[PDB]
């Protein structure tokens, strides 16, 4: 159980996933914008995440011990799947969710690869 990642970098990584083009789909606090959705939303989606929650988990060291950031990738998957289950698999929002999932995978892959590249350069230990 090594600490692979500084919280400061993982917060920056999560914040980088909030794209203006995605019109707040993953960064909005759903049950703050739409308080009336509490029952229906928690019925269809009994496990929830958003980028604000992911960014707080990053800051709290939730993700820093997973070499492939599995826990963060699972939280992105959950946000995306909740969008599909609640708003459906068809239309402009579902198109954003699928582009967002692909973008998040690329950013996360690029980060894990960069860090591994440097870590493996150590001429100690």
């Amino acid at each position: 159980r090594q600490k692979f990642y500084p919280e400061e970098e993982l917060v920056a990584l999560v914040r980088s996933l909030d794209r203006p083009q995605d019109e707040g789909l993953f960064s909005m606090d759903v049950l703050v914008v739409y308080p009336h959705l509490e029952q229906e939303y928690t019925r269809v989606c009994p496990k929830r995440c958003d980028l604000a929650t992911a960014a707080e988990k990053a800051a709290n060291e939730a993700y820093s011990y997973d070499v492939n950031l599995t826990a963060l990738r699972e939280d992105i998957k959950l946000m995306v799947n909740n969008c599909y289950r609640f708003n459906g698999t068809k239309g402009p929002l579902a198109n954003i969710a699928e582009r967002f999932e692909a973008f998040a995978k690329e950013q996360i892959d690029a980060y894990v690869t960069k860090k591994a590249g440097g870590r493996r350069l150590s001429s100690l230990r």
